[PDB]
């Protein structure tokens, strides 16, 4: 059997004293031979004695190694003590990555594959798996850490204390992260980690929905998002060491099967999967200095390092480049990037892309800075990364991004871009009050209503959109001339590429016998292809191909016709998957999420300019005053804050002033007034001149009357806000409509 | 024919009017569609009239295509203008990228493709190219340019202007770096562009020597690198546009040759390649500030990004865990990082490593300190990679780190880590006066007589390291146990896996007939295999694997002796290949390149110490004398200077006495004398109090101190700063012993 290694009594007479660990790859393996050969070190730890370890690397054929190596009968029950008391391991312990792969896939298969076979043996407690410490916390002195078992024993512990300054906190999500001590303190333990699954009441349903296929009732769970386990879930399974399978399956593989849709789905308020924000948040912070050009491969270096992905590059590398892309019909009619280079044309699909050593990239930085507003970014909430910032949740938009601009996925999901000019109508026909259709508010918010139409798209396409019904369909263009009998292909319909329209004519056999040869002298933007065909064929070509009211004689010769059908599948910020069924409702899920936006934003800058105020007052009264004290000749700086307390000074925390980055309002008001004298302390020993206190004196007075426009802000009709959402919705189309004169190179 | 694209006038009357572009690649043939049909925009440019497109993609087959898209013959020989005048086209352009692979492998292919089989095509003008601008030059105000079409041509632009700040120079190595404006411009002046190859007098010795396979006359070619064309040359060509193919095989087909092999054999003075070289460099700067831990795929990325690393990032991140392993046999014996996970064991060669997200891994930072000091990092030759600085050329270390680890490669180089007891002997018995054997200097240098034992490694090894005549062979050892006639591997000879071992005996068929089973119980450093053998064979393995007096009756049965054969084969710093044959001369051609680099680092930092006890005298007489001067007076800036000007202030430049970073020691004299007042302009208003004077003024005497301790180590016997070349040793030996006591953690 492929990587087997057999405990010295496993068959013998204490053949159930011996365990089978079956490990996950090949880096496990090596963790185990580490710890069951401690030898003088655990006088009672485990050994190859009793312990025996195999691999499941390639989920069969390593199920038939498990067979084999246990002694297991597909004809069996094993429902009675002696049936069982013939295998040849005890039990089985699977010792897995504590992560999505690890626990949502490879124990839930292990689970099934027991569960289907032999559903007897989980009952009996022959299915295991040993359980590591997740998250670690590490204080200076003591060698001890605090080990937490789950993400939720370490939030609790965390609001308890005060001081989180001299702790460091590691986590531990797969099994090679385990350092040399801290494996050698696990397996002196070694009882103490293994679990039990007993086959709950529910868990027969659960397997059944989750491996068994796509139906209607996986369809209808998923919808939801996954739930923690609470207090006394928890404790139960630390007091006795058994897991239920349905805890098992609710909480770890729901969300591995949630983990690959947050992949291929987007999120339907900016219209962006999760690979892409953070590529958006990674380009966001590399050109915030210098807009200079980065190679692509270098702003992937960027990308992977700040923003934490780990799928690897070519993923990253192709996720830039189609974020870079302007041709007609690409999918991003609004790209967040400058395409400095080559980077692909219409003709075959935009696949045709240059090496990304060879293109630049860079930001958009007018249309990026008007759609995405860096006032907002500090509000939004965050993923967290093993503990470290990464992107948030869901950027929100100033206008709904996910209606606008063209998206497929090869779960259903196929978006067809949204006329500009009508979206904007029914945006300001929601906030401005003096529009004479401002009722749009209430019979289109509380119910869905229609008063403002809203079609699709019709920019850089030639063709023709018409409606039959209850679909739209897209026609091409084309010029006979029956001089020399050739037909000249001008325009094909939306999306769809030249050299895969020529191989479709091309394997078609049934209308190859029509045509000679066809080829293609098109250049990077129209199409112009010459259709050579033989003779006596212009009058039987319109005999054979029937002129439907719809699709015309020449057009299903040509296949010069497409269909826009869209399946409307999103997730939610919390978590599952939205069945949306038209466009208007995508932007009415939008517009509650902005202006609550709106409103946070104008509080908390109301906030933090009330104490700037504060302490720049603070600041230019030094100024005057530092002629007559004359600190220099003071001993220290303590001796210095002390004088500096005795003339009447706040105390400040200058960092937090100055940038309040994510801190909450209540953070602002309750630690943001104590603390000590460096706003003044460092100085530059420039703005002491008489110019710098005249720019500083302006800048309080320009604060001030900033604080009285707040002020007037936050009591506005219809919410807090709409005189400053109604400035940005044209601050984006003026940025459109440049970008769209420039063929997207912001000149 | 596939990617074919044919001109409409190919074949008929004007057929030689008609050239071939032959492009690389896919992005090509889209800058190739996107020039030819400019249409209304060029009258007299080149179109689909004249001019046809093919692919090249796969070097056969498209060979093939050539011959099937041209009428080539393979059996005429185009002597006469009436055989060559019923070709399809009239000529062949290769629109191939400006850069090694390009240029280098492509072209030259193509060019010895036509000589081999039609050598009198190239000299009637039948194969071309078209030539691209590499660098321009842009600056503001002007739209032109300054286009060069040799790096050699903007290195002679450069020196003859003084101002370079308003000008920025963009590279354009690869076909798919032009812009669409820059596309537009250059195929305006297209036939500019399209230059001859003239088959040269000696081409065909050439053509024959590099593409005709491994040979003496290859070998002792590329041992000398590559030289540029010069001015005349260059003029010659740009004059005629005609290009020799000797030239061409000489300058572009020789850097891609051995940029090949400088990725797989080290430089002879660090020990390392070009891609660890990267990594080294980039790993001293990311855990410069802050020496926590981060994970290998983001350690990745700022290494692909910061160093200019282009070659995806699998070889990336499996050089980083090769960097970080550190089990017994394993290629790095003194590791560059430190890894805080689980790396990889002896078992299986060190292939078993974890996934890389969830790996870390950080600098060693005290071995690495005292072997590649920070205060000669400034002073190496650099890489320059389209115009940004990457990373040294070379590396120069305390310790000649090529013959001090072990190192293989799948070029012959095989490399066996020597001892350090007696490395550290001869080197410093070349430095210390009163070491009584510093006869090494002269007899054992220019004379080449040793006279200091340097042995193999001996260490993680438990075997026997035995000479015979004039190989080293390295052993294993056993246990037998007559009772139950079992052997007990205990100890693999060198460089040997485990796994690999077990199953070179498995697939042995004449000594599994001795054995029953095999199968091991190792702990993850010692070696433990139990090796169950049948009945009646402790008699007869011993009477037919005969005792050799090398290879005894058991170890030839079991397989338990090495060979230590080295290839040394390294790479000039300069460019070329050095095949050494000793390992001292491997040192002894260390020795010249670090007392060099001593001499210079003491020069170097004399000079800026000088200008640094200047600047402090200047600002701490300004802090004394700031009470009464009272500049918060004064209005602006410009009169602060002014005044400043008046009290006999002395201007500086702050930003280069603080750091002098990569300037020589004339840029430090020449410019750093003349500047502004901003090292007073912009203090603290902190370095005012008296504990702030106090401890610069004793600073500026350290630093006087400082300035007669180096004015007396550069006049010192034998050469300037062997009094600072042996603490240095001894910084390195504490290190390495520091880490051999803690396998290599630093705790």
């Amino acid at each position: 059997v492929d990587k087997y290694t057999r405990a010295r009594n496993a068959g013998g007479k204490r053949a159930q004293d011996c365990m089978l660990l079956a490990a996950e790859g090949d880096s496990a393996l090596s963790l185990l031979r580490t710890g069951l050969t401690l030898g003088k070190s655990n006088p009672s730890g485990p050994s190859f004695d009793f312990c025996g370890m195999i691999s499941l690397g390639g989920v069969n054929k390593v199920l038939q190694g498990i067979v084999q190596v246990l002694g297991l009968d597909f004809n069996c029950h094993y429902k009675t003590q002696e049936e069982r008391a013939k295998l040849r391991y005890g039990c089985i312990v699977a010792c897995v990555d504590q992560d999505l792969d690890g626990c949502g896939k490879i124990l839930g298969l292990l689970l099934a594959y027991f569960h289907l076979f032999w559903p007897q043996l989980i009952i009996h407690g022959f299915v295991k798996r040993l359980l590591t410490p997740l998250i670690r916390v590490y204080e200076k002195g003591k060698t001890m850490p605090v080990e937490f078992y789950y993400e939720q024993e370490f939030d609790a512990w965390a609001k308890k204390q005060t001081s989180l300054a001299n702790h460091t906190v590691k986590y531990y999500k797969g099994l090679a992260a385990h350092d040399t001590h801290e494996v050698k303190s696990m397996f002196k333990h070694f009882d103490n980690m293994v679990y039990t699954f007993t086959l709950d009441d529910s868990a027969k349903e659960l397997f059944h929905i989750y491996f068994g296929g796509e139906s209607e009732l996986r369809k209808r769970e998923l919808c939801t998002g996954v739930v923690p386990l609470t207090e006394t879930q928890t404790q139960s399974i630390h007091s006795v060491r058994r897991i239920p399978c349905s805890l098992h399956l609710q909480v770890d593989t729901k969300a591995y099967k949630l983990d690959a849709i947050e992949r291929q789905i987007p999120n339907f308020l900016d219209g962006m999967t999760r690979a892409r924000r953070k590529i958006l948040a990674g380009g966001v912070k590399c050109f915030a200095s210098n807009n200079r050009e980065r190679k692509v491969f270098q702003f992937g270096g960027y990308v992977a390092d700040h923003m934490f992905y780990h799928h690897g590059d070519m993923s990253l590398n192709t996720s830039i480049i189609k974020a870079a892309q302007y041709y007609p019909g690409s999918s991003h009619l609004y790209p967040v990037f400058i395409g400095i280079g080559s980077f692909g044309s219409r003709h075959l699909g935009g696949k045709d892309a240059g090496s990304p050593r060879y293109i630049s990239v860079q930001l958009a930085s007018e249309f990026i800075k008007t759609m995405f507003p860096a006032e907002d970014s500090w509000l939004l909430p965050y993923v967290f990364e093993d503990g470290q910032r990464a992107e948030p949740e869901y950027y929100v938009p100033v206008l709904p991004l996910a209606i606008m601009e063209y998206g497929a996925n090869p779960w259903k999901y196929t978006t067809w871009a949204r006329q500009l000019e009508d979206i904007l109508a029914l945006v300001r026909a929601y906030v401005d009050k003096d529009n004479p259709k401002h009722e749009l508010l209430h019979y289109a918010i509380k119910h869905k209503i229609t008063i403002l139409p809203l079609r699709p798209s019709n920019y850089n396409f030639k063709g023709h959109l018409k409606r039959f019904g209850q679909y739209y369909y897209s026609y091409g263009t084309y010029v006979i001339s029956e001089q020399r009998n050739i037909i000249t292909i001008t325009e094909l319909p939306l999306r769809v590429p030249t050299v895969a329209y020529i191989e479709s004519i091309k394997k078609s056999s049934n209308r190859m016998t029509f045509i000679e040869e066809i080829i293609d002298y098109s250049s990077s933007e129209t199409i112009e292809i010459l259709v050579k065909l033989k003779p006596n064929s212009l009058n039987r070509i319109v005999e054979e191909f029937k002129e439907t009211e719809e699709q015309d004689s020449i057009e299903n010769f040509l296949r010069l016709r497409n269909c826009l059908h869209s399946h409307l599948n999103f997730v939610k910020p919390k978590g599952g998957i939205i069945e949306f069924n038209t466009y208007y409702e995508i932007l009415y899920a939008w517009l509650p999420y902005r202006r609550e936006l709106y409103q946070k934003r104008l509080m908390r800058e109301h906030a933090v300019l009330k104490l700037r105020i504060i302490m720049e007052t603070a600041i230019v009264r030094y100024i005057n005053e530092s002629a007559e004290l004359n600190l220099s000749h003071y001993e220290d700086e303590k001796e210095a804050s002390r004088i500096l307390s005795e003339h009447g000074f706040p105390p400040l925390n200058h960092t937090l002033i100055i940038s309040p980055e994510f801190a909450s309002i209540e953070e602002l008001n309750q630690k943001a007034l104590q603390g000590c004298y460096t706003y003044i302390l460092s100085l530059q020993a420039r703005e002491l001149l008489i110019a710098a206190k005249t720019r500083r004196v302006e800048k309080i007075k320009k604060m001030q009357a900033r604080l009285d426009k707040v002020e007037q802000l936050l009591q506005e009709s219809p919410f807090p806000g709409a005189s400053v959402w109604l400035e940005e919705i044209d601050a984006v189309e003026k940025a459109i409509i440049k970008g769209r004169n420039t063929q997207w190179k912001f000149h």
